[PDB]
């Protein structure tokens, strides 16, 4: 997250941070005991057996409760960057409770409206290309900015009914590198998307782009 401040204990029960060899890689989404939402980008093709999700901490390295995967399972449309979604089945099943919960999403068929103020959270870098990344978990506000002025941004093809953007023409407020995969989420705490990409990082004039959970309920309600 670039432009982010601490998040608090409990902003975000349900985040998850995904680990891959040990490493930051990605964030998740809990929306049940044994299910995480992530980006499908985060998870498609690489071996299974590479991350650790971990519940109920602001770090991802202790604290709260940890699970290996039992299965992942991309989007049927996953293309490109479009439908970056997937769905993980833990190996442990986490329970609520305490800093814990499971995510609410936002209602099938939803968009969220341009100007409307969104925050997303992760452990990802700090700058475009940083290499270190923070222990604890952080967040930043930024408002949603219209599919238009998106794809005014990025080209019409790129930004598809299964993507919104959101950031500030100035930039400097965005997710990064490592943020990808986890929660975005309305002035309610409503999981409205999943971090998916973007050109660099915090630029002026290129919003950050997100997997929108209102376009893609019905692979979610599904699978989860």
């Amino acid at each position: 997250i670039v432009g982010g401040t601490s998040a608090s204990a409990g902003d975000f029960p349900f985040i998850v941070s995904i680990s891959r060899n040990g490493g930051p890689w990605c964030g998740g989404s809990l929306l049940n005991a044994n299910t995480v939402l992530t980006a499908a980008h985060c998870v498609s093709g690489y071996a299974q057996s590479g991350f650790q999700i971990r519940a109920g901490s602001l770090s991802r390295t202790s604290g709260g409760i940890t699970s290996s995967l039992s299965s992942v399972r991309v989007h049927p449309s996953y293309s490109g960057n479009n439908n970056d979604l997937a769905i993980l089945k833990l190996s442990t099943s986490i329970p609520s409770g305490g800093n814990i919960g499971y995510a609410r999403l936002a209602a099938s068929g939803s968009d969220p409206v341009a100007g409307s103020s969104a925050t997303v959270a992760g452990w990802g870098a700090t700058s475009e290309g940083g290499s270190s990344t923070p222990v604890n978990l952080l967040k930043v506000t930024v408002p949603i900015v219209s599919r238009a002025t998106c794809r005014a941004q990025y080209g019409t093809s790129a930004i598809t009914n299964q993507m919104f953007c959101a950031g500030v023409s100035s930039g400097g407020k965005d997710s990064c590198q490592g943020d990808s995969g986890g929660p975005i989420v309305d002035s309610s705490n409503t999981l409205i998307g999943a971090v998916s990409w973007g050109n660099g990082c915090a630029r002026p004039n290129y919003s950050g782009v997100y997997a929108s959970v209102g376009a893609l309920r019905s692979f979610i309600d599904t699978y989860a």
